[PDB]
């Protein structure tokens, strides 16, 4: 059918040419709640509305501050690699966090003490590469598709430093001198960057492990998130990885949230920093409460990026018949939330009653235990 | 069917949950031309991805720098009024330009010399209200739906000053003193803004014209754009309104472009300023050439806002079976373009040949006359 | 008596040590109108709260963006010269406008074509010195006290270039070479700036007029404001000087307003730019209407600077038993206002009635003629 | 010999490894005048301290805000073309002004109305290309070397839009459609930009003139500066080109100054804007007087860029045995200066005497006529 | 001879007046490597191109963001003191790090707990003064010349707070009250700052040590860098001082590098922050790799400041017949580098081979041990 921006006696039918498919995706934007008011910045952007960089071996597309300007501190890439395909040895200024949505990959990293770390990452696993440390990704037999998050919103997929690009823009006599070889011995160096390139599947992980004189890295750069015990509440599950458990992840704190049909990520805020969101699957709405009677509701589905500025009140409701699965990402050394329910539960009941103009029947339902995801009765 | 980000031996199938409806809308983004390269800011945003403010009498939604950050100088509102409905008497810092897409409306404006202008605007007509001059809009019997453009990208639909809001936040004793009336005589003033409100259809325009001691306004604030003779070329039509013909329109220059199926707005740039676009109907692609081998292709359809930063090379191709109709908007006192074809046509042929590594067979097709819209052979 | 921040059942007595003299000066700030709401920047600053630079021959104190940060575009100095005292030959980046409050002075200016202008300025007269043109001020037999306005809020009373400071920081051999004199002939040049210095009263103006080969300046740099015919309305008078009458005053438009006891500068706004205010005498309150239900009331008296950001609604009410006299200053080539009364007077009465929920008894009082200052019945 | 930073009883010998060649070039920096004081930004940069971009047909090097950060509004390129060599058809956001130091060149420009201008420029001639208008340069039989000035300090020699780069990053099917040709007919288009390329010398200018249906350009884009009558004073000559004589040059005002040995560009300032300088030949020093007892002396020679911020006092002294030749450039529609001598000459003598603590013997030397360049006695 | 900007069939001879001495100093700028491409900010500035402030007792010159705008975080002063001469007791906002190039000096510092530290510093020694802690420098019998680095690029050698300047701008009655003395007892206080002043050589260090009731400072403010064991590699030596060994040096990490003739500081980057460089002696070139095929080569010699923005790839090659000696400075709590050689050495050989299109003959030369300085075969 044909939705219209009408809510009771407010609004009217659309009389101009329009985007009915987008309107159907955004029911709470075409017809917002009556409780939305005021100007709030855009908090939603789809990867499907971005240019896809296609290469021999995969693709990459990005959502940055040039797409979603509220998100000044965090940017993201959706990258896909075919089986065996290599994301070329490189480094950048930004720290990088990743979630493996599909398939598997082998990653390498060498630190500033010359210690190497090589590991395989599968679905529901993470990595985190500290700023400036060089690394690579190679998809295994299934290929790989993953979400990358960088701790600067201004991230530009080509301020990125590629091994072969560096060598291509260094005098041959200097490269030769650097390694103690002749110019002739390095004549076959590539003339331009590879970036993403096809390659044969690697061998077993155990055969690739490189030993060295500098020892083992003190902390691993990968994390098995979905192998951890989640916080389980009536309507879903929350798995948290921050610097307290994923020790190297100093600048990125994360949570994977699953919300059953008929459930919602409860009313809460974050007392530490901005939330950046990625919608892996399902369909949601969220109202962002911005203070001073400002609130705006957004719809999200698979492929969408969301955002909640620092300490703004919000919830995330499953509005579909499949599980809703999304990530909550923060540029911090820890994950923290304040639950509306738990806050009020921990105050004197008559004090809460004085605020809400409600009685004991209400304060009696409050829970001193935090349930991040609640289920509709 | 199910589109995939594959172009020959580049790219791969999407393995994660995705937005197939958006992918279908963006065929040149999911699979860009091989000639696209480099980072370019986002130049596309849909009104359908915005919150719709619903009121008794209509609605309004906006695309600003908070949605499309490349557009720092220009912002827009899509506003809809039911028959008789009134957009409340108000003013703002920004100059306002408008295009009537559907229906008709009566506008009022009073200038800083106390001269009034009241007129009816129909489909294909414009208005322009200089910064700070107070005005109103009232839809006639068909209702009205129109595109508003404001000459600051930071425009906020509530930095806007409403008559009733001003009075509601002024002491009653001051209002009384201002008009020489008692407080009792103004006790029925509204306690809050109206913004958009239902009202009876007005009478004939001739009956509303207000005479005064200060004379006629020197220049009209409305323009009948589609009543002008357009530039007609093989594939379409261009109608231009800038300060040279629509004399009051000092800060906004505009063109309505119609592109037939199988036609394209030719390769050109603007030597004066940034282009802001609104897609009224149809389906397009445009490649934005950003210099230094940077180029990025965007898809557009009805409801979309586009942008072309100052002097960037571009074209707009109809990729559908209906006419493509769009506006080209500029924060300037004039419209100007440089045509690629006309530029090369006006140079010595052997000089052009030396640049393009092409011969007389090519330079022979060049035209010294500018054809803004060309048709495919 | 002892005022308290109490308005009906709102507020409470002050329990901490306090500034009762300031509270008495600010009755509409300690107890604002109930109609004030929201956050508005500070729009008030007293010259009495500034450091006074004392010199042999006078003093100078300033209100800049470092004191009143809302005022980014305009800054001011209150300067006083004793009889005969000289404000040293100097220039600066900013254009300078002045109002002579007390006494009289002789000014000099030489333009970029070597044309000189020398004139005497008395009470109620203005000057304006274009950016970069060098000038001086010398008080006559009464001394002089005047208000200077500069067209940058960042003005710093010592980014100012003084003749003697320039020479003191130029090599003596270069000064000698510049003038064709010996180093010995310029040995008595001052070692540091004079800035303000005592001097004998000058002779008659006619005896100082310097003739030259380059002709007369095309436009005078002084204006007799109080010799013009003012706009006279029931409650007071307005005298306007802008580039339309004071031809050289391209970047500063001004109005001197006098408001009788029981009168008020009517509800209005400026459609062109920010208003900067100086309170010469008397006592006022003004409510600044900032949109979106934001309004804040300020008190002013002699020595105070005020401000009204671009297009904000306001009035200025005399709250004392003496005339209120103030300046309205604008960084523009013209003065413009929109009167609330005149605006509504020039619209169809039933349309105004539909907005205000008031009848013909109200619309019947509206005036098509602008009365800048109205008197209480 | 070995200069030392010693001035009387101040300073000391340099004890660390040092740059004696640079010290010899900068005698007034290693040993400044005793009258210099305070912090002043750097106002000097050499083209010899820049990377030279070498191409088949010439070279180009630039001084921008990334080299000389005081100069935010103006940037420059030193470009050299071999005989016949072509600076590829291109356009950019910035207006461009040029001075032909060596040789000659043919320029083309086509405006936004499709009117073409083609002309030959020799030594001492100028051009000016308005922002966004496309143009080219081709060296004649002597080759050419010229100074380009752009009206943004942030200018980047590759935000520049090249014809062949645009076509290389446009889909072939679109180029074909644009011109009404087949893809095969344009298969030989270059795959990358040319920028500067070798070519055969052109024919006579008269044979290249392109006629068209759109008429002659209203104003020429070249100017014969050294064919004008200069202001001649005792020590040198000044030739001025601004929008008053070189009518198209709206954003750049210029003066070529020649200063004989033993002469100096007199003590002056500019009341309009910042001065940007290029030293064509000879050796200079200049003291920049920055107000508040801040002054700093700089040395310049051939290849150096200088700067004088808006209204700062300065002189330029020939400190060599050959003529000093330099350009004074301003981002404005006019050239203006205030002469120290002429300023004081046009004031009452006793008033000047009261300031300088000097007598009639000094004021008697002052000249009411402006002499931009004076000669040492 | 006369160098020319010619590289094979690219470039051309210089036809305009030029700076041949500077061209000789910059052979890799006049004729860059063919591998340089793109726009890179200036990364080079000479102390010889700065104003030298001469005082009785020495001199000081500075390179700040006003000279080298890429360096926003770090600024430097080259200061020279004669025997016995004193850099006046002072403090500033910035932390200060120093390297003693010539001679020796006694420093004092008193901390916020009233603990004093007095020590002698000789050639190759460092100091570091935390932000805000007051200090002095007095040259011993040889005099002293040293490089100071401050942890803000905006450092201004006179935002610096001098003891005697503070007292000169404090009311005498307050100074008297502060110390319990009469105004007469302090009448001989200086009227202006000393800054640098001549004085008799001090006595032995042991005789100056001041005891107090507050104890010993926990960490020393001086460091004997050249007394540490360096990292020695085939072509040179590296001595590192950061907060891990020079415990107080929290905001500055440093390395003194010596590179033998025929050697080079190897291809590396810093994963932590920007590098600021000072060239103590010898002659170098460095290519800075900026990503996305941007690279630019710079020449340096004694007296030059260099810079490498965060994580950019670089090397520093000795291009002379004497040792090259330079400092690498970082605004961080630690020194870190990633070696290109070591990075590749610690990865699987076939993976490196897949990237470089080279075989086992190349990967066989890689070293798992880091050699910061390598020697040409
Ligand atoms: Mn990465
Ligand atoms: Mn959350
Ligand atoms: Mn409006
Ligand atoms: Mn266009
Ligand atoms: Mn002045
Ligand atoms: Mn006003
Ligand atoms: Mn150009
Ligand atoms: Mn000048
Ligand atoms: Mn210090
Ligand atoms: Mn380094």
């Amino acid at each position: 059918d044909i939705p219209q921006p009408i809510r009771g006696d407010k609004g009217a039918t659309v009389k101009i040419p329009r985007n009915i498919e987008r309107d159907r995706q955004n029911p709470d934007m075409l017809v917002p709640p009556e409780t939305d008011h005021g100007t709030v910045s855009n908090m939603k952007f789809s990867f499907s509305d971005t240019h896809n960089r296609l290469e021999k071996g995969g693709y990459a597309r990005e959502v940055t501050v040039r797409e979603l300007p509220i998100s000044e501190n965090l940017a993201s890439v959706n990258m896909r690699l075919k089986p065996g395909a290599i994301r070329e040895l490189h480094w950048h200024k930004e720290a990088e966090w990743a979630y493996m949505i599909y398939g598997s990959a082998r990653v390498t990293i060498v630190d500033e003490k010359g210690r190497s770390f090589i590991d395989d990452v599968g679905e529901g696993d993470l990595w985190y590469f500290p700023s400036g440390l060089p690394h690579s990704i190679q998809a295994l037999e299934e290929g790989a598709e993953f979400l990358l998050v960088f701790d600067d919103g201004s991230f530009d997929s080509s301020n990125t430093f590629q091994l072969t690009d560096w060598l291509a823009h260094t005098p041959k006599e200097v490269i030769a001198a650097n390694f103690g070889v002749t110019k002739e011995e390095i004549s076959n160096l590539p003339g331009k960057e590879k970036y993403i390139f096809e390659n044969q599947l690697p061998g077993s992980l155990k055969d690739d492990i490189v030993e060295g004189p500098n020892g083992e890295v003190p902390y691993p750069f990968t994390y098995r998130l979905l192998e951890q015990e989640p916080i389980e509440s009536e309507g879903g599950k929350v798995y948290i990885a921050d610097s307290t458990n994923f020790k190297v992840s100093k600048t990125i704190a994360s949570a994977l949230v699953t919300v059953e049909p008929g459930a919602m990520r409860e009313l809460h805020w974050h007392p530490n920093t901005h939330e950046w969101q990625y919608y892996i699957s399902g369909k949601a709405r969220m109202t962002v409460f911005a203070s001073d009677g400002h609130a705006r509701t957004f719809n999200y589905q698979a492929g969408d990026v969301g955002y909640v500025p620092f300490a703004m009140g919000h919830y995330v409701e499953n509005i579909g018949d499949e599980p809703l699965v999304f990530l909550e990402i923060f540029k911090d050394d820890h994950y923290a939330d304040v639950s509306l329910n738990q806050w009020l539960a921990m105050l004197p009941e008559t004090f809460v009653q004085a605020h809400l103009d409600l009685g004991k029947d209400f304060t009696d339902v409050l829970s001193k235990e935090k349930h991040p995801v609640v289920k509709k009765k």
